[PDB]
Parts: structure tokens; sequence; C-alpha cells
């Protein structure tokens, strides 16, 4: 009957320790810029003759998207040990691993960028504003004051092009001047904005997430009109996606694009499909004349690939005993409360009978998805022996605006019903013994209302960057999360406090573990210490785990462990009954 | 080293076989108790080959006497509830348990089997109890004060060690046949072991303040003198404390005795080489001796003297105990011209210099001797030297040294854990510097990060105290008084040595390893510390897990020891 510890620990560590790459561009020519989770860090590298060469010093969190061909890579870096208050950091691609810190940028949440190579554009947010900035020679500029979470797109000649969160859970198109500011919003009715990027006829073209479709348009932000863009193939459209990945134009005119169907993309080149292996897909660069774009899969790790050949050019290993502890991959469709279908993916573990222990894995967000995309937590899980079932409750991405937005107003509501609905289909399909709730952040929220709305639904649970209480999460939060909360829970403090687990602990009749980065300023510690305090002042039994210098963005290794391993630990011990 | 190497060794030392001798008996075989991560089996030992003598795992076996064609097992009926039943096994007949069930379940304490009658010491839900069990059924010899124990049996005179009141142990004596109870105290003494002689006296070792004495307590009067031995090797040891002591068949007198957290074996006074480190008890077997024998270096095993050959061993790998490469006592200079005893425990796999956790012992009223230590194996085998001293307050170096930290926590004994630290780096042993510890030591560690900053890397608190005032509130009139006793019945003391009031100047990161629901150990004021440390933006790590009594399983290091060493070894590398 005994847990093996050693195994666990050993299986957990080579599924943390594999590498894993992200397409971010290209420089100097033609080299890839890929950051990648390697050597026990995230880092920053060029990649060209079959070599790699580290550009960082220090762990990174991610680069500034280079135009073609700079001739630096700007880093962005964590300086507050985990509270996500970032620091930029140029390299020069001649001389890597020597860094100079961009003094001008006080640390702020940098939320994206890009490097024109005469100028560098981002957004930030910050305890009262978030923004879009400039620094160039002339030094640091305000361009414009944004009103939510903002992410540059793409900028050509003066033109920049931006997506944005600025009401209802719908994702607004922006645009801006890079020497004379301001700032053009351009909302749709139809539905929200999902990729965007400036041709050269200097409109942007982007991608649109109706109702239950995806679709491309061009929009001139002179006048604000908006058509749709004809492509010279048709295979896109033929192909109906559902959601929209990427886009971008290339360095020959070409555009790229990126669109999934239910939880699996394909890549066009001007409407055109290429060849793709199977799962879902990044970014598409142009490299020594060949299209590149990563890939991964729930059984392939986010490596590097060359199309239509499929063939990889970085990518980690699994070890064959890993390979087969996920028997398999199946993707179903579960009946909710009131009718509407919950698209949820199930990992069948090697290492489990059936019916055998099964894990609901509740993805974060909210507004993410489940797909079949490497999955850490789920392969561990599979590792020691749990089924894994994994809900793309409403909230999610991936299957339209209409189930993305169903979410809104309603937290701790519909979207908990669908993980519940998940978990009686893991039981009554055959596939689960016994049924155990694990998340991170939103999906810690959805561990910890299961337990407190729904007592007896599953046998125990993992809480991870939880969020435990609106009302002091808000107080605690930035200007760009502010806003989100106020987007997310209808501007409602009924909601905000009705809707709070916190409020609601003398329910809790289930075994319950807390993991907690101790520096996470997305989801804070403060309101998970006044949850210990509940539990403990009402008999509950909880064990907890606060990680030490870390945050919401694991970014080590030793991170990693310190976060995944207590997670599993619990949910082998409780197998044991 | 990745974590799962630290896992693996650590599971190694937690499922190890530690053996106890018990005695001899069949004639001439060893009866040795086994146990391996908490479960407990009864062997009969000779030649090389062993058997096992009962079915499913027990709680202990009675003594035997030299020779009884018998063993008597101890084993719970109730799951964890310590109320046992007992089962004899014919030593022919192993595996074949026959229940005696004229002994109704209960609280079995210590019991010695003469061969023809069985008697022992059992708690019911009314009494402590003196019981002999025989042919015509069970009798009660004798209801006791307090808790009693059986040491041994000669004829029909019974000898045991009563904790029946007075903070000291008395000897008691009963007779096999009439029954009844006879309490010898002990002025300003307190007893440790007893035998009876062929001449029927009890020789018994009475611990004092200071040195101890071996004494001779005539049970037909009470008149208790020194006794004077043929060898005068035991006089010369001037020992502190007497482990055990029995008359082997041959009428010599076998005293263990300890001094300076080590121990030594005396045949009539004269002493035998034994290996270095703590030893229990001795028996004459097949002409030679024979004892058990723990060290910081090894694990609870038998070994035949003078040449120190294990007979039973629990096997290690070959790199894993010499990544425990031996064991020494340091005498460490402190603040006040004091020296600690200090035990150290050097990595076979560190360096020198090296990384160094001293590993603060709990209690208060605690020592570190020269015995096996799960913690301190587990540092040695990640790669940490271990260095362990016996700050005033803890037992072991008399009374004078342990009475010195009553009215002074966070003082003198914190002086004493600095200077431990101090003498690490300054002899070469240490790189750098850690502090762990649980208990008392927990408060430690939580106070030498608060009053001494800048002396070690990082720390681990575990199953601390964090404020003498809110605990005293909270807590039992049993600990109440403790705690009272302790900081001198001063509020000034009580709230200037609870280390939440000086959160502020923690520099280094601190790890938290804490139960969720123990009354000696309140979660309570844990989140007050918590909470200040994150006001304050305070590096820190904490675990916080329900059910966590003293490691035994595997479960248990994990929850306890697991997170201790990982976090050591993850601040080794900055």
């Amino acid at each position: 009957m005994p847990v093996e510890f050693s195994r666990i620990v050993r299986d957990v560590e080579r599924l943390i320790a594999v590498e894993k790459y992200s397409l971010q561009g290209v420089v100097d020519g033609d080299k890839l810029l890929v950051v990648g989770f390697s050597e026990g860090s995230v880092n920053a590298y060029l990649y060209d003759g079959g070599e790699t060469v580290k550009l960082n010093r220090e762990p990174i969190n991610s680069v500034l998207d280079p135009h073609y061909g700079v001739g630096r890579v700007i880093l962005v870096r964590d300086v507050s040990k985990g509270a996500e208050q970032h620091a930029l950091f140029k390299v020069n691609t001649s001389r890597p691993g020597e860094e100079q810190r961009l003094e001008a940028v006080k640390p702020m949440r940098i939320l994206s960028g890009v490097d024109t190579g005469e100028a560098v554009v981002f957004t930030g947010a910050t305890e009262d504003r978030v923004a879009l900035y400039a620094l160039d020679g002339g030094g640091l500029r305000e361009l414009a004051r944004l009103p939510g979470f903002g992410f540059v797109s793409d900028i050509r000649g003066d033109l920049i092009a931006g997506l944005g969160f600025f009401g209802g859970g719908r994702v607004s198109l922006f645009t801006s001047n890079l020497s004379s500011g301001g700032l053009r919003v351009f909302d749709s009715g139809e539905g929200s904005f999902s990729s965007a990027s400036i041709s050269p006829g200097m409109k942007v073209t982007a991608g649109l997430e109706t109702a239950r479709e995806a679709r491309l348009v061009t929009v001139d932000p002179r006048d604000g009109s908006v058509e749709d863009l004809e492509l010279p193939s048709k295979d896109f459209s033929s192909y109906r996606p559902t959601a929209i990945t990427w886009l971008g134009y290339l360095p020959d005119g070409r555009l790229a694009v990126v669109a999934r169907r239910e939880g699996r993309s394909a890549v066009f080149i001007d409407g055109e499909r290429v060849e793709a292996p199977q799962g879902n897909h990044g970014r598409v660069v142009l490299w020594r004349g060949k299209l590149v774009t990563s890939h991964t899969s729930l059984s392939t790790p986010p490596r590097i690939v060359s199309l239509p050949s499929g063939e990889p050019l970085l990518e980690g290993g699994l070890p064959e005993d890993l390979r087969r502890s996920i028997a398999g991959s199946r993707l179903v469709w579960v009946e909710s409360f009131d009718g509407s279908r919950v698209p949820t993916y199930v990992l069948e573990s090697g290492r489990a009978p059936t019916p055998g222990p099964t894990v609901v894995l509740v993805h974060g967000g909210p507004f993410a998805e489940d797909s079949d995309s490497w999955d850490t937590f789920a392969a561990s899980l599979a590792a020691a022996g749990f089924h894994v079932v994994m809900p793309n409750y409403r909230g999610s991405t991936g299957y339209g605006e209409e189930w993305r937005l169903k979410i809104i107003g309603d937290p701790c509501g519909g979207e908990l019903e669908d993980v519940s609905a998940a978990a009686r289909w893991a039981r009554e399909s055959g596939l689960a013994s016994e049924l155990y709730i694990m998340g991170y952040s939103y999906g810690g929220y959805m561990t910890l209302c299961a337990l407190t709305m729904k007592p007896g639904l599953f046998k125990a649970g993992v809480a991870g960057a939880s969020v435990v209480d609106w009302e002091e999460m808000y107080e605690l939060s930035d200007a760009a999360f502010r806003n989100f909360i106020e987007q997310l829970t209808g501007g409602s403090r009924e909601i905000m406090r009705s809707r709070s687990p916190i409020n609601h602990v003398d329910r809790i009749k289930e075994p319950l573990a807390l993991i907690h980065p101790q520096n996470d300023s997305r989801t804070p510690l403060k309101p998970l210490l006044r949850l210990m305090g509940e539990l403990l002042a009402r008999g509950k039994t909880f064990e907890a785990h606060i990680i030490p210098d870390a945050g919401h963005a694991i970014n080590t290794m030793e991170d990693a462990v310190k976060i995944l391993l207590p997670a599993v630990f619990f949910l082998a011990t409780q197998r044991e009954r």
C-alpha cells in the first residue's frame, strides 16, 4: 500500500527538468531568438548552425519581441524576488552574457513589448496606471494611459498596434503613434480581437473571435472601418477555426496565421494550410528562408520545429518510462447543469487501473484553456498514477466568445458547475475510483470553491496560488489587476464577497493542501494566511506550503519542485486513504 | 545533487534495520528485537542465521531469564490505543503465538519472564499494578502509587523502579509468593537501574546532581551503601549516568555506565574494550560478551566485545556509511568562560571547510549524545557537517549545568549555540553556517535569527515556540507551570525573550515547519509570525502539516525532515 516517495520525486524532477522552448523571433540576420527552460532556469538563447549561445546571465522571465535583425535582445527580469516588478536589460548579440540594465525604466509589471531597433515600446502596469511607454535616445516617454491590461502586438514605421482588455472581458484593438503618442480604440459588437499585425499597406490585420467562430479582418486605423480579409487560398476559411492563436506578417510580405479548433492548431500562410505536427503551435518566423514555429502537445514538451517537415531544431527529450506514464489522451464533451457541452481533455495514466484514482486538474486564467499542449502538472499526475480530467469550463478560451464571456459576472457560479459535471462524468464513465481536485491560480480558486460549495464531491483538494478573497485581493492589486477583478465580478461587491471561499470555510469537509509563493503579486498570500486562521478556528484539517523568494511566475526548477512536489505527495498520501 | 538523491538516502536511513539486545534464550541463543520504520519484530539469533519468532508486528518482548525456552510478546490489540495483550511463543516453534487470555488487555509497561512465571507491570483504567502470571492464573501482587517498571527477579524477590512522586525515581521491591510493596526513597538522587545479587541484595545505579553511584540496597532494611568492586576501573571512570546493570549467570556484575555522552562496559568493575558510542544491555553468550551499540555514525546494532564485530547490523550502502564519516566530542568555549560539550558529525560528502548545520536539540532538558540521530545522519548524507551543542539547560552534565537555563531563555543557552557556530568556522570545519532545530531547538532557531542576525546564512524552526506570553495564556496548567519556572514568573522575560517581538531584526531566510493541530505547540501564534514576516518583507518558507510525534516512518520523514533538508540544500547554492 505505501507511497513510493523517491520514485515520485525522480519522476517529478525529470518532468520539470526536461527542456522547454519558446520561439520569440529572428535577430542579427538569421539567428533564432528562443526563450527556453534549460539548465534549471528560464534563459534566452540564439540558435543557428546547430548551436546555441546563452544571452543572459541570471534567470529571466522573457524577452521583448525583436523585429527582424535588430542587433540586440531586450531581456525582461523580475528584480523583486517574485513580485513581478520587472526591469529591462539590453544584450548586444555580438557580446552575449553582458547585460546593460536600462536605467531609464523604473521597475514595473511589464506586460508586453517590441524592439524596433531605433526604440523599445512596451506596456506596463504600476500601482496607479497601465500604460504604453516608448524608450529611445531621447529618454523614456509615456505614449498613452490604457484603461486595463494592454499588449503591444506590432509596429511598422510609426504605427503601433495593440490589444486591450478594456471592458466586459471583451478584447479591443488599439493603435498609437511612436512619435506623437495618442490612443485610438476599436471595439467590435460581433466579438473580441485576438491577434494584430500591421500590413505593408499600413492596415491592421486582426483575428476576430465571434460567438462560436473566428475569422480574419482588416482595420483601417484612419477611419475605423472593418472589412473581411480576402486570402488567395481558401484552406483557412475551410478549416472554420474557432479561435486565433497568432498572426503576423513575415519580412517577405506573407501573412502567417495559427488558428485552432478543439484544442489543436493549424498553420496557414496567406490562407494555405502548411503541414504541421499535431497539437498546438506558437508564432511563426522566417529563418534562412524556411518557416519555423514552436510546437507542443500533451505528450511533447514545447519545442522548436521547421515547417512543413515538422522536424525539430531544438527539443527536450522525455525518457521512455515517463513517455509510457501517459497511456493515452482524449477529448470528451461533458453535459453541464444548463445543458452546455463542456469540452474536457482527459489524460489516461499507464500507472492507474480503470476505474482508478483520478484528479480533476483545473486550468488557471480563467481566460485560458486545456488543450493538446504539454502540461507538467498533468504529466506528473500521470507519472504518479492518477488519471487526469481537464475541463474547459465556461470562461475558457478556444471555444468562442460566447463560452468565454459566460463567466463574466458569475465567478464561482456556472464555471464551477462545469468542473463538477466533469467530476461526475469521471465516475460515471468508468474512469474514476475516487476523485481529487487540483488547480493553480484561478484553478486553485476552483479547488477552494469546489470544497466549500460542493462538500463531498471530491475526496481531497490541492489549491495552489489560490484566490481566496476577491475583496482583499482587490485592495492589494495593481491598477491592471484591479480593473480585471472589476471586469470579472461585473463591478459588484456582493459578488466579490459572496463568491469568496474564505467566507464559506465552515462548510469544508475534506482534507485540503494549500501551496503558495510568498511574493505572489497576482494572488497574494496575506488572504491565504487569514484562510488558515479560519480553517484552524473552525476545526478544519489542512496542510499549507509557502515557498520563499518566489511569486506567481515560476522560473527555476527548485521553485517548480517546491510548487509541484507537495501537491503530488499529498495526493499520493490521500490515496493510501 | 538533485532532491531525489537526497530522498533515496533519507529513505534508506529511515528504513535501516535497527537492533536491540533483549537477552539469551533457548539455552544459548540471543533474543533480539528488530525495528524498521517503526515496525517491531522479535528474532532468535545464533551463528549467522536468524529466525522470526512472531507472526504480525509487536510493541516489544518481555525480559527473559537466561535460558528460558520461550519469549513473551507484547502486542497492541487496538490499532494504536496502547492497550496491549500478551502472547507466548515457544522458542522451538517460531511463528506460533499463544495468546495469554488470563491477562485482559491493558497498558503493558514492563515485564520479566522467569520461565516459571510472567511478572509484569501494567496500567488499567483505575490503577497501575504489578502482576504475576503462572499455572494458576493471574494475581495482583501490588497496587502502585504511580507508573512502575520491573527490573529484575531472583527467587521470590522482585525489584523495580517507580515514578512514585517527588520528581525522583524510587526503588521498590515486592515478593512473588506473598506480594506486597516496599518503596525505597532516594534523598536528592534518582535510581536508573536495578539487579539482584546472588546474595539477595539489590544492586542499583543512583544518579545524582553530580557523579553517579553504584550502591547496594539491602531489601531487609533499606540500608544503602556504596558497592566496592574487585577492579577499580569503574570508580576511575567517574560516570555521570548508569544506563543498565545486571548479574550474569556466573555471578559477575555487568555495568554499562555513561559519561560525556558516551558509555563504557564494566565486568565486576573491570572495563571492557567496546566500540565508541553508547551501549545497552550486556549478556554472556557462548562464553563471549555481547552488547547493543549505537553512535552518531552507526544505527543500533549488536556487537561482540572486546572486538566490536557486529553480530547483527542493518544494511546501508557503502558510500552512505562513508558519507556519515565519524563523530567526535569537542568542548567549545562560551561567553562566560564555560565549555559546551558539543558533538560533531563530519560529512564525507563535504569538504573542509564546508557547509555546516548547527542542529539544536529540543527539550530544553535533553541531551545530544553519541547516539543515532536520523536528522543528523540525513544532514551528513546531504553534504552538511553537523554540530550538536549541549547548551546550558541540557541534561547529562550534572544538575548545575541544567538549572542555568532557568530564568534565562534566549540568553546563556543562545550564547552556547553561537559559540558552537563560532567554533565551527574558527576550527576550519565550516565554510558557511546554518541553524536547525525542533521544539526548544526551533525556539533557538527563531532566537538566533532575531538576536544574532548575520551569524547564520539561513534557519529552520520546527515545532517552535514563538511567543511565551500568548502560549502561557492558551495552555493547560501542566504547561503554564513549566513556562512560569522557565521564565522565572516574569512578564518582562516572557515578552523580551519571545522572538515574535523582534521580527524586524531578521535578515536571513527562515524555514518554518509546524504541526497544524498540536496543543503543546499551537499554530495560532505561528500564523502571527508568518503575518509579521510577510508584512515586513522577510524571506520565509513554511510547511504546516497535520499530525506532525517523533519521526519513525518515511511519511513522518517527508512531513518533518524532508522540507528542512531541501531548504538547506537550496540555500547552499548561493
